[PDB]
């Protein structure tokens, strides 16, 4: 109980930054993450055991993809903490357990592969689960993990706490659906701009937990420009395989996804960041001021892009 993580001093104190980039020692992560959830939530939270089994069998099913990977899921969990950390009082006790949770597990089982191609290649857990496909995958193995013997981290929560939290990830998990950001985000868009957003409203947290989870999930976009940069390297890597695997059943891919167009990456980038990633962090810092950061690094790295067009590099 009176064993606290502690970090270097650079790590220590970079971590409280939005654009902390994790490091290449994928030993450190776990340690990384559970510091994160003893000063996020606190030292009595987890049973230190469990939650470290847990973490485990969590980095287990993670898969050596390029880009939807282990360090991803820490990634992701780390800008949570950012968020969680900078809006102090607006959280209850069992969000900020269950949202850093969320993230670690939010793409795990992840093959590479779109929710198109899973339906277009015809997968089985296309038959199962007809929309958020992959995400609805990725939150049964975060049920599946959470009830081997030994990884039962909630097991002081009640029968209705434990139902609310396995709730909050369920929808936290969902809503990393990007398919349902752009409705979500015009929802808080509209809400936000007549005033009628309530966080006392339930299903306007809702509203708000998802508007969270798809800006921690896009948040490489909101580092800074060399970590950006070799980050886009790997999300194309993953890109270019389906585009690939989408020719093998005879349909040409859309350029995102096409290898033999990778001259249209720059140009690609600016209507991601225009349309997704600028109007994400834009909404955010209306409901959550102190996540602005998020915005100026998005801008940053969009300003970037357009020197990569104008050939100054
Ligand atoms: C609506 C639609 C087509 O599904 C979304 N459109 C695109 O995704 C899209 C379109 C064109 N070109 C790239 C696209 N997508 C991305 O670039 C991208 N996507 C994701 C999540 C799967 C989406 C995360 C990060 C991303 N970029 C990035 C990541 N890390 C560092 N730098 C940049
Ligand atoms: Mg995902
Ligand atoms: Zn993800």
């Amino acid at each position: 109980g009176l064993m606290q993580f502690t970090l270097p001093v650079r790590l220590c104190k970079e971590i409280e930054l939005f654009h902390f980039d994790i490091g290449p020692f994928e030993n450190m992560w776990p340690g990384i993450f559970v510091y994160m959830v003893h000063r996020s939530c606190g030292t009595s939270c987890f049973e230190l055991e469990k939650l470290c089994r847990f973490i485990m069998s969590v980095k287990k099913n993670y898969r050596r993809v390029p880009y939807h990977n282990w360090k991803h899921a820490v990634t992701v969990a780390h800008c949570m903490y950012a968020i969680l950390q900078n809006n102090h009082t607006l959280f209850t006790d069992l969000e900020r357990k269950g949202l850093l949770i969320a993230c670690l597990c939010h793409d795990l089982d992840h093959r590479g592969f779109s929710n198109s191609y899973l339906q277009k290649f015809d997968h089985p857990l296309a038959a199962l689960y007809s929309t958020s496909t992959m995400e609805q995958h990725h939150f049964s193995q975060t049920v599946s993990i959470l009830q081997l013997e030994g990884h039962n981290i909630f097991s002081t929560l009640s029968s209705s706490e434990y139902e609310q939290v396995l709730e909050i990830i369920r929808k936290a998990i969902i809503a990393t659906d990007l398919a349902l950001y752009f409705g979500n985000r015009k929802q808080l868009e509209e809400m936000y701009q007549t005033g009628s957003l309530n966080l006392n409203n339930q299903s306007h947290r809702d509203r708000v937990i998802g508007l969270m989870m798809t800006a921690c999930d896009l948040c490489s976009v909101t580092k800074l420009w060399p970590v950006t940069k070799l980050t886009a390297n790997d999300i194309y890597a993953e890109f270019w395989a389906e585009g690939d695997e989408m020719k093998k059943l005879g349909i040409q891919p859309i350029p995102m996804m096409d290898r033999d167009k990778k001259d249209e990456v720059p140009q690609g980038q600016l209507g991601f960041y225009n349309a997704v990633a600028i109007p994400c962090y834009t909404t955010l810092t209306q409901i959550l001021p102190p996540t602005e950061p998020l915005l100026k690094a998005c801008r940053d790295n969009l300003s970037q892009w357009e020197k990569v067009i104008r050939g100054e590099e």
